[PDB]
């Protein structure tokens, strides 16, 4: 399948070159998979989600996304126009308040929620969790992410936006999850992206168009935007039967575009997420 005039990041993840504008992907499109977006919520009524998004948990007075961040991330996972996996099921877990903040204890509860809640859902092709969030190093946050992964969920987490080594941030620094850095449309490391040995992969993160609250769209930047590209890619590849939740990060690294990013510090992987879709 071909989506013309796609956002650059979608085109990038189906290309061996920068500078194209068509996203190519297998029609299965993540059908039968599930992606949990653990964030500020999801505006499930947005037409872009086509009834495939729902809120499943909140720790606050509403499950509404009063911020936009979670809606944007969910759109990159699975919206019809802006998403990688255009037929996946999206589940929102609101661990972040409408200012975009959340206590680590709430974030931990939300991860253990997903590990159990997947047993309440129909996800025959597998389960992914996208965590476009983080703070300073915490062994308990890392352990929660490790449990979620161990439970059979492909966990993708943002590396962080400090232009620093991700070893000092959580859940970025948890080794067993998929830690995602950000690149731009010219195949440069995004200016803000964290780096370091713990990164597994890069995805598009600078100037990413996606859904926003109030039925709208906007372009924003962050490792928060790179993460859902990888989460959606995992869901897509799991639906194709190419990999599994336990193995998807490694598979994505195996199959990535290699050596094509600039300003990658010595000791950080030079790997850009790629679907290897051949029609
Ligand atoms: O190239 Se794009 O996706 O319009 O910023
Ligand atoms: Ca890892």
């Amino acid at each position: 399948a071909a989506q013309t005039n796609a956002p650059w990041g979608l085109a990038r993840i189906s290309s061996t070159s920068p500078g194209t504008s068509t996203y190519y992907y297998d029609e299965s499109a993540g059908q039968g998979s599930c992606v949990y977006v653990i964030d500020t919520g999801i505006e499930a009524s947005h037409p872009e989600f086509e009834g495939r998004a729902q809120m499943v948990k909140t720790y606050y007075y509403s499950s509404r996304d009063g911020n936009g961040h979670g809606t944007h991330c969910a759109g990159t996972v699975g919206s019809r126009t802006y998403g990688v996996a255009k037929k996946t099921q999206l589940f929102g877990v609101k661990v972040l308040d409408d200012n975009g903040s959340g206590q680590y204890s709430t974030i931990i509860a939300g991860m253990d929620f997903v590990a159990s809640d997947k047993n309440n859902r129909n996800c025959p092709k597998g389960v992914v969790a996208s965590l476009s969030l983080g703070g300073g190093y915490s062994s308990s946050v890392n352990s929660a992410a490790a449990r979620l992964q161990s439970s059979g969920v492909m966990v993708a987490v943002a590396a962080g936006n400090n232009n620093a080594d991700a070893r000092n941030y959580s859940p970025a620094s948890e080794p067993s999850v998929c830690t995602v850095g950000a690149s731009d449309r010219y195949d440069r490391r995004s200016s803000f992206s964290n780096y370091g040995s713990v990164l597994d992969i890069f995805g598009p993160g600078t100037d990413i168009l996606s859904t926003w609250i109030g039925g709208s769209t906007r372009s924003i930047s962050g490792t928060s935007m790179a993460t859902p590209h990888v989460a959606g890619l995992a869901a897509y590849l799991m639906t194709l039967g190419k990999t599994t939740a336990a193995s998807a990060c490694r598979y994505i690294a195996d199959t990535a575009n290699k050596g094509d990013l600039s300003n990658i510090p010595f000791g950080t992987v030079n790997l850009l997420a790629y679907n290897n879709y051949q029609a």
